[PDB]
């Protein structure tokens, strides 16, 4: 199985999809011609998905896509990260200046248009025919005045196939959406260290949106008379609830794969970027953890991110040792390489050498911008410190140049709000990169100080930026010559001076890379037909279908496919604050008050999970029964399956998901919303 097909492979698979128990036509799913599913699966945040769920616009994700928002909007008397939220009317429901959700108005093939506008490229880069933005910059020239038109659209192009393909998306922006609903944390997510990657799994990953347009109906700014979206079609929640075996389809927006790896890449991911970022954020994870002196772990995004991609790092790792996945590419490519020798051809065959050759000729590059990445860019914050702009440096005596100067220092002072956290990480980072390759502020600093640490700390002392009070100081009196010699903002000049000076060196590789990988892909394409390959992933909509089941982990020991409110009452525990649970919880279920959203035994149903192929950028992905209708959302994978990226294992690899009888029970009975309850019409 495996595969993230394209809307427009659905006839393709259609067949298949009826055989293991779909009664949906293909038309119900994608239809160029007019209304279908693909109407109702949208974009979040440039990062996440969602669905639409009611003809007034209602928006169901997960609740760590919206974190963000409710963090937002979550103040001492607010905390909606900790009690959650409720919004009863719309007037209640909170604005998000800044956050969009695209939904997808149609689908073109563009190949051959973007291929010309490709040739006749002066001294062209050898990297554009991949980059879109490049490659959507390339639109209007397709569509004409319509295009750089409609201030709701916008029009995506990317290169598919290794750049054999490529599609156009007429993406509807919507920029005002606002926030609905969510749940407190101790739901949201529960057991968020311990259970992050894993199965079976407890959590109540949802948080609810809902779309504003104007008057008549289109894409908007936020204006204090925008009104409910109505969407062409939305989905319908049935809440007769799944048993092991049904069938299951999921649509959004799938963000990376490397299908079409090489064995010899395979192992360069693994031992460069992979390896470095296990490296580096285990540093970070720890120390950030030792700092273990109350306040509560549950609300440090940062160090939540990071050990996030940590961990799946880590079971990336596990699952090209245990899995034996290099071995396995190594037996595709070799038969892709077979094939074109028996049909006489050559180009397949120098394309391996030529990716073989790209790779070892950029190990020390790519090995730099990884350590660079990991271990500065992600882990340090000083990268993210305020610059003075030009108003500050050249019209200083102008009082409105500096005064404006000075709300763009203020400005990107916010958005970058600790010690020892940047001392571990550049010693480290030292260690590895010889100070000749370092960026020449770290290097002089380490010059002067006679070590990273003494440098991190000088920093820390000399800076305005290295805390709150201390700015705010500053801007009491502020000083010109100050903040252009700040030694935080010359670390953050700095080290993006090596980001961008490292890319340009390595282009000498990258770009025979890409080329040779998009030979290879031609003649796997060639191998095997468009129809039956789904391409790897690209923060494109795609669909994949499976069925609810459970897995066999080990020897002795069997998962199930369905998970039960007592799962999160046995792992309670009041000192953990990862395990904490919330009393009305807790009085439901020992009052068994499940309404009629509960399991046939009587229990309270939690997650599943199934065997469709999701991967990053399918959180709050909506998940649909036979018929179409919503029966949960997607928000994780198992750690048996993060070597999904690279290869689909059909027997351990899950998608882990939200039952919507959870979330709806949290909406009615927990939280008493019932105008939710009313909006979302579950059938039953």
């Amino acid at each position: 199985d495996g595969g993230m097909w394209l809307m427009q492979q659905i006839n393709g698979q259609v067949a298949r999809m009826k055989s293991l128990g779909m009664q949906l036509e293909a038309a119900d799913i994608y239809n160029p011609n007019g209304s279908s599913l693909k109407d109702a699966v949208v974009m979040f945040d440039g990062g996440c998905t969602g669905v639409l769920v009611s003809n007034q616009g209602l928006l169901l994700t997960n609740h760590h896509c919206g974190y963000d928002q409710i963090q937002k909007h979550s103040s001492v008397q607010h905390n909606y990260l900790k009690d959650g939220f409720w919004s009863y009317s719309l007037a209640e429901e909170l604005v998000n200046p800044g956050l969009e959700v695209e939904i997808v108005d149609e689908i073109t093939d563009v190949t051959a248009a973007v291929k010309k506008e490709l040739e006749r490229i002066k001294k062209p880069s050898g990297l554009e025919f991949l980059s879109p933005r490049y490659l959507s910059s390339l639109a209007p020239e397709i569509v004409g005045k319509k295009a750089a038109s409609r201030p709701g659209y916008r029009y995506e192009i990317k290169a598919f196939y290794g750049g054999n393909r490529y599609y156009m998306f007429t993406k509807k922006v919507f920029r005002d959406v606002r926030l609905v609903a969510a749940p407190p944390s101790s739901i949201g997510k529960f057991g968020s260290d311990t259970d992050n990657w894993a199965w079976p799994r407890h959590t109540g990953d949802f948080s609810i949106f809902r779309l504003y347009a104007d008057k008549n109906g289109n894409p908007a700014e936020y204006s204090k008379d925008n009104v409910p979206y109505r969407p062409k079609r939305w989905v319908k929640v049935n809440a007769q609830g799944v048993k092991e075996g049904d069938f299951a389809l999921i649509m959004g927006y799938p963000g990376t794969t490397y299908k079409f790896f090489t064995a010899d890449e395979v192992t360069e991911w693994s031992e460069i970027d992979n390896n470095i970022r296990i490296e580096m954020r285990g540093i970070l994870q720890d120390v950030m953890l030792r700092e273990m002196l109350a306040i509560n772990i549950m609300y440090a995004a940062k160090y939540a991110s990071s050990q996030n991609g940590y961990k799946r790092a880590q079971g990336a790792n596990w699952a090209i040792r245990r899995r034996s996945l290099r071995e396995i590419k190594l037996a595709q490519q070799q038969e892709v390489l077979a094939w074109a020798k028996q049909k006489g051809i050559a180009t397949t065959e120098e394309a391996v050498r030529a990716i073989s050759k790209a790779i070892e000729g950029r190990q020390d590059l790519r090995m730099r911008q990884r350590y660079l990445l990991e271990g500065i860019l992600m882990g340090i914050e000083m990268s993210n410190a305020p610059a003075a702009d030009s108003d500050i440096a050249d019209h200083w005596d102008d009082p409105a140049r500096r005064e404006a100067g000075l709300q763009s220092i203020r400005k990107q002072f916010e958005a970058f709000f600790k010690d020892q956290l940047a001392i571990a990480l550049l010693t480290r980072y030292a260690e590895r990169i010889p100070a000749e390759k370092q960026p020449i502020s770290i290097r002089e600093g380490i010059a002067e100080y006679g070590s990273a640490k003494a440098y991190v700390e000088m920093i820390f002392d000399k800076s305005i930026y290295a805390s709150r009070e201390r700015f705010e100081e500053f801007m009491k009196n502020p000083d010109r010559d100050r903040l252009l010699r700040d030694p935080m903002s010359r670390f953050a000049a700095s080290v993006a001076y090596e980001h961008q000076k490292l890319a340009k060196e390595v282009a000498a590789f990258d770009a025979p890379l890409a080329a040779a990988q998009r030979s290879y892909v031609a003649s796997v394409l060639d191998m095997k037909g468009q129809p039956n390959l789904a391409p790897d992933a690209n923060l494109t909509l795609r669909f994949t279908y499976g069925e609810i089941k459970g897995y066999q982990p080990r020897d002795v020991v069997t998962y199930g496919a369905k998970s039960t409110l007592e799962g999160v009452m046995e792992k309670e525990d009041p000192n953990n604050w990862e395990y904490v649970v919330d009393p009305k919880l807790k009085a439901l279920y020992e009052a068994k008050n499940y309404g009629r959203y509960a399991n046939s035994d009587g229990s309270m149903p939690v997650n599943f999970c199934a065997t469709t192929h999701t991967t990053g950028g399918n959180a709050g992905s909506p998940v649909m029964n036979a018929r179409g209708e919503l029966i949960g959302l997607n928000f994780d994978r198992n750690w048996e399956g993060v070597g999904g990226d690279i290869e689909y294992l059909p027997n351990y690899q899950r998608s882990i998901i939200l039952d919507i009888r959870y979330l709806l029970f949290i909406i009615d009975k927990f939280a008493g919303c019932q105008r939710l309850i009313d909006e979302i019409q579950p059938q039953f």
